[PDB]
């Protein structure tokens, strides 16, 4: 088959030596790589920029004529990634080379047969500060109709976290928005944990770290990200080949999702970044 789906909760991706390169989530769809050798035990695959090997034990073959395969599609204004059958995210502006309503396929969301995307937020150095002020960040809640968020009116805390830890506050807002449903998930409300800190796939709620209050949750999560990712040379969102997404999340499109939120916020606030 050309496409395979991940069966267990997570599955590893390996190099030719059998060394672990990353891990990907249940239901993820990987492409068979016909330029490398597969055998009975391991398939040469590509996923979210990463070319490696997966155990056949962890995979189920798909039929693209009846099973969902992730794809990209333009509405004539934005290009969307269908990451699941009923969920899309905007990744880029429409390019004249895109046919509206045509499904496109890409192993990295950057290289397509007929055009190339820039996803600048996906590769932006997260140690560079946002050009948004605390007051501008606070405006996003009204502009994106975000109701009942624990993060409302916390722009000043995001900017303090940026000042102190040298981590982009637009990224911190977008990461908390995506990971905790704008500070409305049960982990957010119970644990003041807006960033999925130690929310492991096997037991996400139980494993998630606890913080004392909303401000200590924003500052403590920022500290944790700085010490565990930025200071260890993971300085951009990325994908399964490089960046924070290699280790931070099993979801192969975690980085693309956060970059999409950054893109949406930046457009609403006037394009300063
Ligand atoms: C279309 C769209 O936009 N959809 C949105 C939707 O995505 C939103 O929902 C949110 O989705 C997120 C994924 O995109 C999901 O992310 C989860 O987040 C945590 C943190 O990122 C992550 O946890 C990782 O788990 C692994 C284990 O599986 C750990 O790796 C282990 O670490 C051990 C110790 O270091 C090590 O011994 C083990 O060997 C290793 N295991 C493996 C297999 O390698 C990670 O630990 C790392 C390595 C570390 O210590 O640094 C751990 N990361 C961290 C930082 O702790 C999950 O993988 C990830 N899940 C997926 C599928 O990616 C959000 O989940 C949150 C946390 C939650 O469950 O509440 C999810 N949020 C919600 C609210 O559902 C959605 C929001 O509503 O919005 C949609 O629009
Ligand atoms: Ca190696």
């Amino acid at each position: 088959a050309a496409y395979y789906q991940v069966v267990p909760v997570t599955a590893n991706v390996y190099d030719s030596d059998g060394e672990k390169l990353s891990y990907i989530s249940q239901g993820s769809v990987v492409w068979l790589d016909k330029d490398r050798k597969s055998d009975d035990k391991r398939l040469a695959i590509t996923i979210s920029g990463l070319s490696g090997y997966m155990k056949t034990e962890d995979l189920q073959a798909l039929d693209a004529s009846k099973d969902f395969i992730p794809y990209y599609e333009s509405d004539g204004h934005r290009f969307y990634h269908y990451v699941a059958q009923n969920a899309s995210i905007p990744v880029a502006s429409h390019l004249s080379d895109m046919e509206v309503g045509k499904k496109y396929y890409s192993a990295d969301g950057l290289h397509f047969d007929g055009f190339k995307l820039e996803n600048p937020f996906l590769f932006k150095d997260l140690t560079e500060a946002t050009n948004y002020s605390a007051e501008e960040l606070d405006k996003v809640f009204s502009l994106l109709n975000i109701n009942n968020s624990l993060l409302e009116n916390k722009g000043a805390t995001f900017k303090e976290a940026e000042e102190h830890y040298h981590i982009n506050a637009l990224y911190l807002l977008a990461h908390s928005a995506l990971q905790s449903n704008w500070g409305r998930s049960k982990i957010a409300k119970d644990k003041n944990n807006f960033f999925g800190i130690t929310a492991y796939d096997t037991t996400p709620y139980l494993s998630a770290k606890t913080f004392d209050d909303v401000d200590k949750g924003i500052l403590g999560a920022t500290k944790w990200i700085k010490e565990n990712y930025i200071d260890r040379g993971r300085t951009f969102l990325g994908n399964k080949a490089s960046g924070m997404n290699v280790e931070y999340a099993s979801d192969p499109y975690w980085g693309e999702k956060i970059a999409s939120v950054m893109m949406k916020i930046n457009e609403k606030l006037g394009g300063k970044d």
